[PDB]
């Protein structure tokens, strides 16, 4: 599978489109988009293990972290598969996505079709936040907007 | 035992929970669980070939039948991997669903995780209603609700 694509939607305004492109199976994934509804500044962006939404966003559990690693940052050698860092939301709350990431995958054991990409509440403090939640979960707050990782066209 | 789940919803009253389950990698796959808000009587069940609701249930796209057989019925041969049926709405709206299918996959070549669970308006026909159409869609109209299958615990 070459691409995918996500909807992004929560219990209050939180929408958006993402699009991952893997063009090859053992490079990096291309992720990109928009999301508006947000307050202005930085927003944990992650993949969590399931594609259960029957309770919301609540439902998808945990990160992706098939390795039971420490929580880190994208750039981080130390970090779970759906750790993707933060997301910046302008001052008219508009997250505008480009990233690359070399963890993530399209296939294979790393594959996150399937799966939920969640917007949270607050920064991911990348495990540099200083309590054991950190090396956790980032304290990235709640689940504003999630969304099923799906094959696309 | 891999396991699967859509939510499945549209612009409409219709919300609905299905549940998949295959023990066995070449297991047959048994699919459990509600809809409601549907008209009484039966609506055809299918897996459309993507995982994308950038456009509501239209963006799903067509059936997913990666074989290019002619729709039919989930008891034919010749049929889409997609091809599910119809679930049956008592008059209380409520479709309790308990299929059995060894066409569908959650692995392999006929995986449907990261695709779309669409119930349709009207029954299918099963390409048994004798026009051009019972052959490619089964006559089962709008899709009334659909949700990306995603990995589950």
């Amino acid at each position: 599978a070459t691409k995918a694509v996500c909807v992004l939607k929560g219990d209050g305004p939180v929408q958006g489109i993402i699009n991952f492109e893997q063009k090859e199976s053992n490079g990096p994934v291309k992720v990109w988009g928009s999301i508006k509804g947000l307050t202005e500044g930085l927003h944990g962006f992650h993949v969590h293990e399931f594609g259960d939404n029957t309770a919301g966003c609540t439902s998808a559990g945990p990160h992706f972290n098939p390795l039971s690693r420490k929580h880190g940052g994208p750039k981080d050698e130390e970090r779970h598969v759906g750790d993707l860092g933060n997301v910046t939301a302008d001052k008219d709350g508009v997250a505008d996505v480009s990233i690359e990431d070399s963890v993530i995958s399209l296939s294979g054991d790393h594959c996150i079709i399937g799966r939920t990409l969640v917007v949270h509440e607050k920064a991911d403090d990348l495990g540099k936040g200083g309590n054991e939640e950190s090396t956790k979960t980032g304290n990235a707050g709640s689940r504003l907007a999630c969304g099923v990782i799906g094959i696309a066209q």
